[PDB]
C-alpha cells in the first residue's frame, strides 16, 4: 500500500522541481546555507532544517515508511521558513505559493 503512495510522493516532488514553479520554488531546492547567507541565529531557531533535495534523497534511499512521513518533511520545510522569517518577507510569500502546489496534489493522492 505504502509503495504506491510513495511513487505518487516522488511525482509531487518532481512537479515542485518543475520550471513552471521555479520563480517561487528555487529557495527550497537545497539546504539553507547559513554561511553564504550570514544567518548566525538560524541553527538556534531552526532545530530540524529541511529542503527539497534532502526529501528527494530520502525517497531515493526508501527512507520514508509512508506518504504521511513525506508530507511531514514537506510541511517542516515550509514551517521553518514561516518560523524564521517575519510574515511580510518575500521568501514567506514564495513558500505559500509552493505549499499551495504541494497541498493540492497531496490531498488528491
Ligand atoms: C536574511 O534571512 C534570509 O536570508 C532567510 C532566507 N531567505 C531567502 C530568500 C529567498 C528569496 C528571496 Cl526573494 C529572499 C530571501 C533564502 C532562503 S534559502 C535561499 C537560497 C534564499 C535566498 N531561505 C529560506 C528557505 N528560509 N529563509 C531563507
Amino acid at each position: 500500500s505504502h509503495m504506491e503512495q510513495l511513487k505518487c510522493c516522488s511525482g509531487i516532488l518532481k512537479e515542485m522541481f518543475a520550471k513552471k514553479h521555479a520563480a517561487y520554488a528555487w529557495p527550497f531546492y537545497k539546504p539553507v546555507d547559513v554561511e553564504a547567507l550570514g544567518l548566525h541565529d538560524y541553527c538556534d531557531i531552526i532545530k530540524h532544517p529541511m529542503d527539497m533535495s534532502t526529501i528527494k534523497s530520502k525517497l531515493e534511499a526508501r527512507e520514508y515508511r509512508d506518504a504521511q512521513e513525506f508530507g511531514a518533511d514537506v510541511r517542516l520545510m515550509f514551517s521553518n521558513c514561516y518560523k524564521y522569517n517575519p510574515p511580510d518577507h518575500e521568501v514567506v510569500a514564495m513558500a505559500r505559493k509552493l505549499q499551495d502546489v504541494f497541498e493540492m496534489r497531496f490531498a488528491k493522492m
